[PDB]
């Protein structure tokens, strides 16, 4: 009956005519000599001035090697200063950045490059072997940041290019700048088109305003142990950090012992994490061997946070305020943010994932009738605002079933909003499986299984797991006289997919339960 929810914070001014790099580096002059990017693994450091200049050099270098405005560049790198420099340089060039986990298989990397139409791939030499075959076969340029195996280019060709040769580019706020992949509410992984305006809006919703929803001040140091090739770290850590002028302490590889030492050494104050990471930190027996007094904020997002883990963290890190952030790639990605993180904080309740961001609208709809619901009534969470995606790359039908005719993005998540405007996520409508914060699309694994000569049908479902949250398991229908075993099938999948998409168990059945239409009755399967 038309119930629209909004933030408890007032709307603020958000630019509608600026390129992403111009916006996040807008107040550069106020802290140009300050550390911007710090590699916690090797000590490398770039000041804000260094970053701004290098981004322009990268843009000049990209043009020099034939990369044009509108072209897609694919990063195959771990979180690092290099990733950020490449991203900002591409933005300055009017180019687009798509990225994949460097631990992806050769099959995944090629499929990603082909689907995104990447014209350049940037990675590390230790991962080059996985792109070699594809490289010298698709005419795509390959570049490495360390050594330059074969005839690949070197990243210095970009970082050390002449900034005076940076091409003059006219960038529209509606131009796409990032292309993260996501399976959305159903189906296979798709390219999510995020624009300059969309990302700017999402960043502003989090850190701008007299009373920012996510308050980061001058003395803060933000930890980046999450992957920049995914939206959480890209937006809430990288872009938000740059916008507020805070130094970003990057950890290319998560290691408890090292992290604790880095927190003391660099006085890390903000720790954006995911449940799996939080649990590892909590189980650490060395918390007393380091001074972690600088930590003042721990933000969990990307997956459900159980009460027990929430209680454990509050008990082990009493010097910090614990809270959640709720986001979805297609949403820009932040939908709601803990108001206890605001400059002038609001009270919050345990288990809540935050309050809908300002400069946006949220509604909860009955999954079957589409009707809007009032407070305390669970339904599908929908959001509308300039921060959402433009749409899915080359996939109009997927876009049409995700963003409705009135501009509302449908999340596939079930939740409700209480009397204090705090949002609670209680279930999931969509088939998405989440392993340690990573997306595991059942349809993707299903397609791979069915491609097997001895498999006629299959269905993949998520199995509850204390350590990863959910682990994928498969129900398989073998061909008539197949002698294939559980382990043989698992090995078949393990060789083609990234480590976290491996199927934990294979159950053989006679048929996959489907609706009269043909849709897989996943509810039935999960029910064993
Ligand atoms: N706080 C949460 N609690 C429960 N479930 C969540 C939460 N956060 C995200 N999810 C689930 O994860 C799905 C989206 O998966 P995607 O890989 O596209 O984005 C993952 C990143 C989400 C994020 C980004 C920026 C932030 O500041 C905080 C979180 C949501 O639809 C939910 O199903």
């Amino acid at each position: 009956e038309e119930f629209i929810f909004r933030s408890k914070l007032p709307d603020i001014y958000i630019p509608k005519n600026l390129p992403l790099h111009s916006y996040v580096l807008e107040n550069l002059s106020n802290h140009s000599s300050k550390p911007c990017l710090i590699n916690g693994a090797n000590g490398d450091v770039y000041t804000y001035a260094d970053v701004e200049l290098t981004a322009r050099r990268v843009a000049s270098g990209l043009n020099k090697i034939g990369i044009q405005q509108g072209d897609v560049i694919m990063l195959f790198l771990p979180s690092s200063p290099e990733f950020v420099l490449a991203f900002l340089g591409a933005s300055h060039r009017g180019a687009i950045i798509t990225a994949a986990n460097p631990f992806s298989t050769p099959a995944e990397l090629a499929k990603h490059a082909k689907a995104s139409r990447a014209k350049l791939l940037i990675t590390q030499a230790c991962y080059y072997e996985k792109v070699k075959d594809f490289a010298r076969e698709s005419d795509v340029k390959v570049m490495c940041v360390d050594s330059a195996p074969d005839g690949c280019l070197h990243f210095s060709e970009l970082t050390q290019a002449d900034e005076n040769e940076a091409p003059q580019v006219d960038i529209s706020p509606d131009d796409v700048v990032a292309l993260p992949y996501s399976s959305g509410t159903t189906g296979l992984p798709k390219g999510v088109m995020l624009t300059h305006k969309g990302l700017i809006t999402s960043v502003a919703q989090q850190v701008d305003g007299d009373n920012p929803n996510l308050y980061f001040h001058s003395e803060d140091v933000i930890l980046c142990v999450l992957p920049m090739f995914h939206i959480y770290a890209l937006n809430s850590i990288m872009l938000c950090g740059l916008r507020v002028g805070a130094p970003i302490l990057i950890m290319p590889k998560f290691e408890i012992g090292s992290l604790l030492g880095l927190i003391e050494k660099y006085k890390v104050s903000i720790a954006p994490v995911v449940p799996p990471v939080m649990m590892s930190i909590a189980k650490s027996p060395d918390l007393d061997k380091h001074d972690l007094s600088s930590l003042r904020m721990i933000k969990s997002g990307g997956a459900p946070l159980g009460k027990e883990l929430e209680d454990t963290v509050r008990a082990k890190f009493p010097q910090a305020r614990l809270g959640q952030g709720y986001g979805m790639t297609e949403a820009g990605p932040v939908l709601a943010m803990c108001l206890a993180f605001a400059k002038e904080p609001f009270d919050i309740k345990p288990g809540a994932c935050g309050t809908v961001v300002r400069n946006a609208e949220m509604k909860i709809v009955d999954p079957e009738t589409g009707a809007s619901l009032p407070r305390n009534q669970p339904g599908e969470i929908c959001i509308r605002g300039d921060q959402i995606m433009k749409g899915y790359l080359n996939d109009p039908e997927a876009t049409s079933r995700t963003i409705d005719k009135e501009g509302w993005l449908h999340t596939g998540d079930i939740g409700y909003i209480d009397d204090d405007d705090e949002l609670f996520i209680v279930d999931r409508l969509k088939e998405l499986i989440k392993y340690k914060g990573f997306q595991v699309a059942p349809a993707e694994l299903e397609a791979l299984l069915i491609a097997h000569p001895e498999i006629s049908d299959a269905a993949v479902v998520g199995l509850k797991d204390e350590d990863a949250g959910e682990v994928p398991v498969a129900f398989v229908v073998k061909s008539e006289k197949s002698q294939a075993t559980e382990d043989e099938i698992k090995q078949y999948i393990s060789k083609q997919v990234i480590f976290y998409k491996r199927i934990k168990r294979v159950f053989f059945i006679e048929a996959i339960p489907k609706a009269p239409s043909g849709k897989i009755l996943r509810k039935n399967l999960k029910e064993k």
